[PDB]
């Protein structure tokens, strides 16, 4: 896992064939996958298939061995230690798990803190509970751009039971300031939770610089990851706290009728056969990332998205997110006066180029900016100047289109 | 179906029946090529995620998934918006459990049996402890034989009844037709726990009368892992509280509140398994090409050799002697031997099987004993592989 010398972006879309077919601008829904992943993966199935747990024979030997390589890798990718990885099927499961792991820990009128511009995975559950429980569930204030009010977060952070928040928006690609985040809810003595899915694989992402409590990320996204596999970080500080969830085979150290033992993490909170195949490609992702580099793609990312802001600025096409790229990810979100988003994919779709549109999971952004949606256009480290030269003409060709 | 040879022609889709006899299906199957094939189309050549994006990518991504959700809607007998995926059956049952909890009151019972795998035993366990439930036992023998009368007297008064279809530690094969009829009659909720038997034999929720089913793609459907399915019969779907809410799950949303969307999608929170999903549809697909009539014949023969050979060598093998109630599994005992030291032997002879609790505890307390050596097949497996099978445990026994 260390980085190799390689040509950006020429020597990652090599690995992955669809790059040669279009122009694909929805990272942030998910991103392609390197022929490597799909190889480790397909090693798995064809050459070592098998349940863990330690089974006595050769072949859950080695599926064993490779997922708890899996977990290390995982574990060392965002600085946290092996026990405190557990493997759900995404990024909204992983944040179910924290509302309904740390539930109990509630009193009616405690409070809950969050971003307005969250994803609807890292607001709903919190929601529910607060509904459920009474509790209070405020919004640190910010700007139309993302641009969180800090001192405002401090004012609501004071006496708050727990916080959690997006590390990068999904919809605006605003990039919080989670680490002063972090420390104010640690200052303040509440629990710290990371919605990172938008973040990992394209920054770096560290448990320990952003103060984590409870992390939460996707490998189908900057992973470079197969689909059905997510990670969740709990703080070992946390293991006498968290109520797991869902709980079953796998969990236990002992069980009768009458009642049942739990073992220890990581294990205690998963249950039942694991996404083998699934671990085993994420770490492999991890890995081709590793290569790579984090500081060769966000350099990559900025150079997309420098160039794009500002072809948009040239055809008086607006877009959303912070003026200041320093804190605007690979996330470009944008529309076309007098066209439906869902329109203007279209035109691009024609044209090969892949974007999403709509409100993202995101309906309390498009609500606060006023608008229905927008249309957006996502990168990673495979995405070429060529290519956001490409999608430029086509846009202009689309505003004299009138 | 078509024609083809078994357990031949499924040998050849299969790398590792060139290398190992392998007789951990319970635990997890081998995975045929073409469902690999599948898979690797998805992430090859049309990447993307679903929820009908307007691009091509996301158009074909969603067709495939909406796609899968039909075939395995149609290899149970349900229809397409009562199926949701999930990691695997355990966090099906934990769903079930979850998603029902506000229907129950102090005093209200819940019924299972006593052979039940981890995964549909604590979530019960928990509800009834949380809720202050009775949770209660049909009696049966140590073959896994439940008592049919005594499953009559329990379910009265049920609300809710939980039963697994096959035992993964023994074996047997339950009455869940008969069980079911008496839930519906009884005005109880009927779940059942499929996990060993998805594509070793007929599964379909208008028979079994479920309300609730789960299985595991990864066990006999041939499939990956990370994909699980739970049926939620449409009579439930106001009544099931989600309990996972988030991404794909709403029709609207702002900072003060949220609408749920409809079924299937109400209950599936964030991304899918869209890979596992697409798999596991061509596992079924291929399961169907072989046809379920012809695997649970060549599973019945393979039992039927096995139960037989281990007499002949005077080993001790559990569960039902009556075979038209007993699964593609055969757990026994080598006496005087931990069952460990069996499986590492066997293992040494290239024969993968399994050994300890099987994650059903409650059998080997029952049963008395600490674990047993378990052997258990697919169609693949062929009687060239249980003779050789045999022939290690002569030579294993004969080492008086």
């Amino acid at each position: 896992g260390h980085m190799a010398s390689m040509r950006i972006p020429e020597d990652v879309r090599k690995d992955i064939p669809l790059t040669n077919e279009v122009i694909y601008f929805d990272n942030t829904a998910t991103s392609l996958t390197p022929k490597p992943v799909v190889e480790a993966m397909d090693e798995y199935y064809l050459k070592y298939r098998a349940n863990v747990h330690r089974g006595v024979h050769r072949l859950s030997q080695m599926a064993t061995h490779k997922y708890e390589e899996s977990r290390k890798i995982v574990a060392d990718f965002i600085g946290a230690k092996f026990e405190e990885i557990v493997f759900t099927k995404n990024t909204s499961e992983s944040l179910n798990l924290v509302a309904l792991g740390l539930g109990h820990i509630f009193k009616r009128g405690d409070k809950i803190v969050t971003t307005p511009y969250e994803h609807h995975s890292d607001l709903l559950p919190w929601q529910r509970l607060a509904t459920k429980l009474g509790l209070k569930l405020e919004f640190i204030e910010g700007d139309d751009e993302g641009n969180l009010d800090l001192s405002d977060a401090e004012k609501k952070i004071k006496g708050a039971k727990l916080v959690a928040v997006q590390h990068v928006s999904n919809a605006l690609g605003v990039i919080h300031e989670v680490e002063e985040l972090g420390k104010i809810a640690k200052d303040e003595g509440a629990i710290f939770v990371v919605d990172a899915a938008q973040s990992a694989g394209h920054m770096e992402v560290n448990v320990k610089k952003l103060h984590a409590d409870f992390l939460a990320f996707s490998g189908h996204k900057g992973p470079m990851g197969p689909t059905g596999i997510g990670v969740l970080y709990i703080r070992e500080e946390f293991f006498d706290t968290f109520e797991p969830p869902l709980i079953g085979g796998g969990t236990i150290e002992d069980v009768s009728l009458d009642g049942y033992k739990l073992t220890e993490p990581p294990e205690r909170f998963e249950a039942g056969t694991p996404n083998i195949g699934g671990a085993i490609g994420l770490a492999a992702g991890i890995r081709y990332i590793e290569r790579i580099g984090l500081g060769r793609i966000e350099r990559q990312e900025h150079k997309l998205v420098k160039r794009t802001t500002e072809g948009l600025d040239e055809l008086e096409v607006p877009w959303y997110g912070p003026r200041n790229l320093k804190k605007h990810a690979g996330v470009v979100s944008f529309n076309v006066p007098g066209l439906h988003p869902h329109d203007v994919a279209a035109i691009l779709d024609d044209h090969s180029i892949m974007v999403r549109s709509g409100h993202h999971c995101a309906l309390p952004v498009m609500k606060k900016l006023g608008i229905n949606g927008t249309v957006r256009a996502s990168f990673h480290v495979y995405n070429s100047l060529e290519e956001v030269e490409t999608f430029l003409g086509v846009m202009e060709e689309l505003v004299k289109g009138l």
